[PDB]
């Protein structure tokens, strides 16, 4: 206390084993707020929204409908990714030649700034755009709320442990809604809205950022 939220663990292996989410001295945290349709050249490779993050949903070559997100006095976030520059809090790598299947910027925890603290994931990180790119392939929809939401290329997928079976895994959004698994993993293919489930982290959770498996263990 400074408050601490949770740890974050790399299971079978700044980069390290262990993270520590603390609560920040100033709120980072975001949240959704003006939606616009841009029209893009055939030649854009980046976004911005001046001061602000973004999530770019790519409708076509010629327009995106760019999600603007405001500052969240409530929450602070933490990012999760194999990249190594300055938005990614805690940098992962995969557990001759090598291949990684994890994301640049792959995953977001969201943590409430005040009591109790609930900690929840979404799907993506930004990059130093402060914008999470949604490209024509990436599974893109309305939801019943009205609201655009998406899939990353490879999904973040969540299990919370366990009447009377045991855990399933579950696909986490963008917005950070629940899903069920795709019928292959990397799918051009959503699955089914889990409406009685969230994006909340229990004790216990493990998240799958496809290449690495993290446990998540609340304070």
């Amino acid at each position: 206390e400074p408050v601490k939220y949770g740890e974050l663990v790399v299971l079978g292996y700044r980069r390290k084993s262990r993270f520590a989410l603390y609560k920040r001295p100033k709120a980072n945290g975001v949240k959704p707020s003006t939606v616009h349709m841009i029209s893009t050249p055939q030649a854009s490779k980046a976004i911005s929204c001046k001061g602000q993050h973004s999530i770019s949903y790519t409708l076509s070559r010629n327009q995106t409908v760019v999600v603007e997100y405001t500052h969240d006095k409530d929450t602070d976030m933490f990012q999760v990714g194999r990249s190594t520059e300055s938005p990614i809090d805690f940098v992962v790598t995969d557990t001759q030649i090598t291949q990684s299947t994890i994301s640049r910027f792959a995953c977001r925890i969201v943590c409430d700034r005040n009591e109790p603290y609930t900690a929840r994931i979404f799907a993506a990180g930004f990059d130093s755009s402060k914008n999470i790119f949604l490209g024509e392939k990436a599974a893109k929809w309305k939801n019943p709320d009205g609201h655009m939401d998406g899939l990353t290329t490879n999904g973040v997928l969540v299990m919370h442990p366990r009447e009377s079976q045991p855990g399933v895994w579950r696909e986490i959004s963008v917005c950070g809604d629940v899903y069920t698994l795709r019928e292959t993993r990397s799918a051009q293919q959503r699955g089914k809205m889990v409406e009685s489930e969230t994006n909340v982290l229990q004790d216990g959770s493990l998240i799958d950022l496809c290449g690495a498996t993290l446990l998540w263990r609340t304070a």
